[PDB]
């Protein structure tokens, strides 16, 4: 009769029959691979009801493959693997470094699909690029806690008696073709104490324009006056603010 | 042949030894009364001569000031320093003791006044001053009460420095002048012991010497995690250099 019966049973595939058990001549039935199965590129996936109530032949067209290679931050799949989804056991794909990573020549940038349907062990075939030498800050310091490679952070500080002007930290970030420091080297600026206080009936011996950390100012009483106190005071510096060590002496008469 | 009582001399009293009759050739001496001093080169005694007659004697006492009171700034000059006769109007001169100097604008002279007292005293001899103390590098000099003869000054070293030498000085008299008993001490920077090294970590840019408030930053080798403070600083546990605390540790991952 001008109708075929049920289509052939294909291992690991299920046909779309759409609610019927009898099919008219020239009816085309497509199969869909089952769970944990991928169709093999370049193979038929359907059958056709021919004359004599006979279905056309169809061979197993499903496998049996790894999952899409897991997403790496250091490397991206090369073409044509990056667009593929069929990876039977034995399949080897190649990677290429992302930015800002570079190849570690001693290591292979390839992954193989193993018999257990898993990709081989991952190695660091693509390593983190290095930022330039951070250099130095005059009268300050740079803190490099964990190297200067891509993704690293470094902090800046100013020695006692100096004030930091600029950025307090920097990060090695990707910059176009390479990796560069997010911020430039800041500045350590000398902290100045307020102008030293003047005293009644006394003077400052050779007063200077500016006074920095630990610099001193010496006092002297005028003729006929007696000194009572410290002959000199010095500049103390804390939390970036200058302050004299203590009060100036007194010149009492007479 | 015995004389009777000797003559009455104004402002003087004779030594009779409780006698009322005196034999020929008896010599009687008089002593000036309170506030009076005998006039140099004058007779103070009489002698019983023939005819039961005493020899003549004239007033020999003048009201006099007392010997000037001792001053600590100056001393009487010669010849006043050996004198005891100072009638009204008498002026004596002083000269400075050590360690005192003359105050040019003033007179170093005292006058015996009509009331038998010496004129008002002024500071004609003033305390000498020791030389300006100077400065102590990284230290301080406390001058509590001037730098004149007898004064004391103390020395101290700023935070992070240790005093080597004298802790004080006194203005002493030295021969022909006044000088500080002790020379200035030196304020030397205190250094902390060499910072400790850590396993699997390094000291970022180590220095040869670390002073007060100076820090050392640590960094762990690739593949280790730092446990503890990243940097430590040189404190001064008087008067010694000591690190603020232990260095961090590096744990292998």
């Amino acid at each position: 009769m001008q109708d075929c019966g049920l289509p052939p049973d294909v291992p690991n595939a299920q046909p779309a029959l759409e609610g019927r058990t009898s099919f008219p001549e020239d009816t085309v039935i497509t199969y869909k691979c089952e769970e944990s199965f991928v169709k093999i590129p370049g193979e038929k996936d359907s059958v056709i009801c021919l004359k004599g109530s006979q279905w056309s032949d169809i061979e197993e067209f499903c496998n049996r493959s790894c999952e899409v290679p897991t997403r790496l931050n250091s490397a991206s799949l090369k073409q044509p693997y990056i667009t593929q989804n069929y990876f039977p056991v034995g399949t080897v794909v190649e990677y290429e470094c992302r930015p800002g990573y570079r190849r570690e020549p001693s290591l292979s940038p390839k992954l193989t699909c193993l018999q257990n349907l898993k990709w081989s062990t991952a190695v660091e075939f693509c390593k983190k690029k290095s930022c330039p030498n951070p250099g130095e800050i005059r009268n300050g310091q740079i803190d490099v806690p964990g190297g200067i490679l891509f993704g690293a952070t470094i902090s800046f500080s100013c020695n006692t008696g100096y004030k930091l002007f600029g950025s307090t930290s920097s990060f090695c970030l990707i910059s176009g073709s390479s990796v560069q420091w997010s911020d430039p080297l800041p500045e350590c600026r000398e902290i100045y104490c307020p102008a030293p206080p003047q005293i009644d009936n006394g003077i400052i011996q050779g007063e200077r324009d500016h006074y920095g950390y630990r610099q001193s100012v010496t006092y002297a009483c005028n003729k006929g006056f007696t000194m009572i106190g410290e002959h000199s005071i010095y500049c103390t510096v804390n939390n970036d603010e200058g302050e004299w060590s203590g009060p100036p002496p007194e010149c009492r008469g007479c």
